[PDB]
């Protein structure tokens, strides 16, 4: 057999059936005869391409395979990499290399050093010896993107290896499985549990790896049982946990001294599928203040290793929330009483207040949708405001690179068709991977795109503030006109310049077969 | 002094004044009191910023200055590093960091292991140790940049070392000059000109550097003395010779068979400026046939050792021009007679053969102006059929990264605004870099953007025609209005559906103050 | 033809007919049918091999070429090629690969990610794709190596890619030459010349790539027509300069401070083949007092960038310096007059001062002989004591990597047989490359091995001292019985515990026809 056809067979048999590319020649021997059982899904840039993907991929919980074109297409793709690496998401990004006979004399195509180029944000990164190697590289490329902790790999193959006979014993590789669903041993889970039932005043901390396990459930029970608050951790990627539930308390400032004050006064601090911790403004102070104990539960080596304080047990999520879940006594202490409500914040009859449009979403979205969040100045309220009692119900660029909802929305949309995909995206950050929007129109993918247009990037000229930036260019975006931009590319365009509009233009989004635009004229900050 | 302050003065003593970027809170201690005789050009993702800076950098023959943010920054330019990579761009490019107390702790938007990201498409790639460090790192940076072979260089920066105090000694950095401006010695040089004096029927073969060091004109010289036809290297990304001269025998095909065939029969091929070769499609056979000897001037040591063939001499190409126009006696031979005008391609009234619209653009673009080309089908024809009488006249993706000419055309119409830019661009390849019109319609950057609208990406099928493979999906981009896409970042849209349409449609744009596009509706190749 | 046979005609082609190596299972097919116009050296450890190579690239003036055994071979040379990065020597480093077939499983002896283990201390660093690429791979080393700036290159090949059929179109390789002999353009070199011949109180600094050039001759030319004092810049690794010429000041002291406050006063001082400047104590203060223009010609860009202050030329260093003798005015001043000699020290009949010892050996050695230098806290009174008037006399490990000196005298005294080498090299030295002794006996190499037993790291004392580094471990290197080792190796042993013996036995050593270890019990510093 041919590496062409081992290599889609071992996909097939590893369960992947969605490639998500931007094809050029190097990649026409890997498409050629492309089968019928697998889709092909083109976007028109390759960060596009990668955060399609990498939505699908962390809303499926399960790989995602990506074809990409050389050093040009694989280094369009980097930023996007750089979200899948923080949020931990099983990528299989392949990208087509010059045919060995032209890569000494670098024919233009040619993806010089190949493995080195998506370098460190790859977990693994490989170009073969040989076309007979492929399909084993290939097997090594999708467990290692599986394996716990999960991330982003890398596989460059020459356009030649293709045709070639596949290595014989190829087919021992179809039906590999590999297992990281681990638990602490018996012996240590005890002492973990017994520490646990010990604490008198718990806190639970969670991070995005609870809600990619899908051991939000689990979590309830176990905040229950303890009768612990909950705190989502800072930079938040997903939602482990119902932010209407009695025990939650939202989302953690990402700050070193606002998150040891949080935690005061609770002797025993429960981590769970979070870094310890990922803050982003500078906020010295004591990582933890005097009668905090901190206990960290992840399934990434260099999170437990970077950890400022704390033990850290280095396990599967969805093993270890289940088990401790199932173990730990239900504490005879009270419940913690709900967070109150949001204030409601006086809107007139002109430009939205972020406060509205989140009010707005919270009582016409259906209960199961899900949210995507690229609006950078308005997350603290979009956190208080959106009821999100199901898993999976929101994503934010995990290494805080913008461009990442907008395709990320389509992504999770192609994966979760009976759940409306509600994209929050600022007028800022729209740009960066706007021609998504056509993979939406062409394939006919039905998220709604709510683009809070206030003119400018919000976030920096408050980040400005906070650094005492005086002179700073750039920070303001003007003549934007983000209807015409959808109309570009096909997707139904609506603006809402008020409540009375934004009502009537999410009644008709929430209706529509097709991806829908609605440009919301927001209040500006300056 | 500041870091802040002696790096700007080191900046500006060594002739930088333009910042191209797209800020984050990274960047902002870097950005504050932005310096008035400094300029900031904002674009809206990092390809196009890049692509911008590149496009600046390789009209004015001087290095571009761009500050990008973190690893999420860096990583969506570096698809634009590449072809920066292959066109020897002097690009200095900054990216901001944590502050040095949260590297550790991977707080959101530490670039972890920044040195290595940019790798393998850099010349140099530093994090200086220190923030008194951060003006050499800089200076390096800069010569670096600037000393042949010219190219992309990486310097992150951690926040926090700009208010931080400067060494006083760091003022030597600010006027030192480093040339690399050298030629082979005088005893082989005369060995060099006494083989090209001996000659029987030589040949030159001229690559983008030749246009890149404004050596074109001693080139000429040097051609006319030698009375020799003059080829431009395959895949190429610069136009470095006259068009219509005499001596002009068109862009070489890039493949081994076809070039090897070109230079059969002659005695001395003198490479001047190119890698050896850039070949792209696989046409395998012989490097040279027997009788030639192929001599290779390059000012990259990188090209001088992966040459399959001939010998080569690593020096500055305007230095060596320069000397071997000079030194070169008039052979007596007869001059090449000029190549005969292109025929005329029968054109109804309906869609545009693209042959028809380079006929046009001769006809009405002005003798001086400057053409990008990303319309990947149609370059045969493109280079048949435009007049380039002058230097810094073409442009193409140096590594074929698709984005490119879209920002680039922005750039070089920056940096030469007395030269009418016109970008013909595809369909296809528009959507990579769509939000540089942005950065046209803000600054007014009078570009003109000819989309070539054939509803495919043509090249694709053309190489899936050579590559025999059929069953290839991805390879079409209906459903796009670009039109409404100019609209949607404030630049004017044309249409032209038909030749009378394009000339009215020239007409306009050509009059015209602002950035401009028009769609042109081109015969598919389908 | 073969792989194999196709490379070693290239080899054999390029120069090369020595093969530095330790074998192993991965390189047994490229060195069975060993060819007979082929020697291969035998080193027992590889930072052995890497330093005889070294040291015969070093002499020769030409690159060396070595055969290493997969990632441990290679690694264990890595600290060797740190030294070998430093002083630009060309090597030619290929390691043997496992079969391509077992490379994805890794098997042992798998080099894995081949290329990244000798970075960043290599100029190039690759493992090819194919079989057929190898001779193409191989040309690029040997063009990489030689090429200026010169430096080690690294090659992974498999070991199955020997065996297959090389292509036809390879012999295009063999007689490739590429010239990097250059220097500055006529017009910038006519300023140069005009600003030295306008220096009222030239100062001439010249560092090993000098040495290196071979253009010691050109520079003694040089300053004897400028009328100029001549330094050698600090930490050297060659001598470059005739060290009892009436101009020579001696080797400059590797800090900051000593540096400037050795140049105040002198209004031009031209850098020639150095790094400006290799510093190693921290002596901060001013790195040029105002009213001094340092211009620097380097054949390195790196060196070029990184200079904290003064101009650049990155030429060749030969190309330059005899452009340069042969282009400025003889000056009118008068001749710089000669250093005084050195006091001679007091020695009564017992343990050695090491003074005394460089004394003996500038008294009795041949006005020929070459000098090696691993002798730590003695370095400055040899460069004081010993006339060395020849190019190609001194060698000191360019990077500060221990174990150079030993090795590096085999490789010298190879490359040189009729100039007798004495290498100086301190008791706690010798043990890092100890086993070179048996290449030395088994090739009857006659070199002199001068070994300062002061039972101390002297220089780390030293330094311990500088710092204020009190109850430091480690510095004591007690119960060394060198003459035991030396008799280990086959290498004839003498000893001298005072002068008397010292004399007896350096005039025994240097009628000697095969190698001589000589143990000299010296003064410690405590
Ligand atoms: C790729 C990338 N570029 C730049 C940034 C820095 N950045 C953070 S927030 C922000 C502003 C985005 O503005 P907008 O989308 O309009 O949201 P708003 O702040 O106005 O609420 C920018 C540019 C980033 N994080 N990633
Ligand atoms: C970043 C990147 N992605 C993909 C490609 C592959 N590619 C080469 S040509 C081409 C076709 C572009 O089509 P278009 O711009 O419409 O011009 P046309 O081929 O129709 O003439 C594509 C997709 C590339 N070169 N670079
Ligand atoms: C591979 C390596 N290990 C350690 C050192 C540090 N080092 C520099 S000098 C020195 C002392 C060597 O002592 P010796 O050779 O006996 O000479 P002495 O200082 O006594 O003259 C040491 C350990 C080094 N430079 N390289
Ligand atoms: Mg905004
Ligand atoms: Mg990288
Ligand atoms: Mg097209
Ligand atoms: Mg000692």
């Amino acid at each position: 057999a041919s590496v062409h056809g081992t290599t889609y067979e071992l996909l097939r048999r590893q369960g992947i059936d969605t490639v998500f590319g931007n094809p050029g020649s190097n990649e026409l021997p890997f498409l050629k005869d492309f089968p019928e059982d697998f889709r092909y899904i083109l976007a028109l840039q390759e960060a596009c391409v990668v955060g399609i993907a990498d939505g699908y991929a962390q809303a499926s919980r399960k790989p995602a395979f990506i074809n990409l074109h050389s050093a040009a297409g694989t280094g369009n793709a980097m930023g996007a990499l750089s979200n899948a690496w923080n949020s931990h998401s099983p990528l299989i990004v392949t990208a087509g290399q010059q045919t060995r006979a032209m890569i000494g004399v670098e024919a233009l195509l040619t993806n010089v050093d190949a493995a080195n180029l998506p370098r460190p944000l790859v977990k693994w990164s490989y170009e073969p010896a040989s076309a007979a190697e492929v399909p084993h590289a290939m097997s090594r490329a999708i467990h290692m993107a599986s394996m716990a902790p999960q991330g982003p790999v890398y596989l460059s193959v020459p356009y030649d290896d293709w045709d070639k006979d596949a290595d014989p014993q190829s087919h021992h590789l179809f039906d590999r499985h590999v297992s990281s669903s681990v638990r602490l041993n018996d012996q240590d889970l005890d002492i973990l549990v017994k520490a646990l039932n010990s604490a008198s005043n718990p806190a639970i901390v969670l991070g995005p790896d609870v809600d990619a396990a899908n051991a939000n459930a689990d979590c309830v029970m176990l905040a229950e049982r303890l009768k612990a608050p909950v705190w989502v951790a800072p930079s938040a990627p997903r939602c482990p946990f119902p932010t209407r539930h009695p025990c939650f308390r939202g989302l953690m400032p990402a700050g070193i001294a606002a998150i040891s004050q949080l935690l005061e006064g609770h002797d025993v601090v429960l981590v769970i599928g979070a870094p310890v911790f990922r803050y982003h403004q500078y906020d010295p102070g004591q990582y933890l203040k005097p009668g905090t104990r901190l206990i960290s539960v992840t399934c990434d080596p260099l999170e437990a290793a970077r950890a400022p304080m704390g033990d850290a047990i280095v396990a599967d999520i969805g093993a270890m929330a289940s088990a401790l879940a199932n173990l730990v006594e239900e504490s005879s202490r009270q419940l913690p009483t709900a967070a109150p409500e949001p204030a409601k914040v006086d809107q007139d009859a002109g430009r939205l207040h972020p406060e509205t449009v989140f009010d707005t979403l919270n009582d016409m979205a259906p209960e199961n949708a899900i949210y995507l969040n690229e609006s950078t100045s308005t997350t603290a309220q979009m956190w208080q405001r959106l009821n999100m009692r199901n898993p999976g119900s929101y994503y934010f660029c995990a290494a805080g690179g913008l461009g990442f909802a907008l395709p990320a929305a389509i992504g999770v949309q192609l994966a979760e068709p009976e759940r409306q995909v509600i994209a929050v995206i600022g007028d800022g950050s729209a740009n960066y991977s706007i021609s998504a929007l056509w993979t939406a129109a062409q394939y006919n993918i039905p998220t709604i795109f709510v683009i809070m247009n206030n003119g400018t990037y919000g976030a920096a000229r408050w980040f400005a503030g906070v650094l005492e930036a005086e002179n700073v260019p750039g920070l303001d975006v003007p003549g934007i006109d983000f209807r015409a931009l959808a109309k570009g590319y096909g997707v139904q365009a609506l603006k809402a310049d008020n409540l009375e509009q934004l009502k009537g233009s999410l009644q008709e989004a929430l209706s529509a077969k097709g991806p829908v635009l609605i440009e919301v004229s927001t209040v500006s900050p300056v």
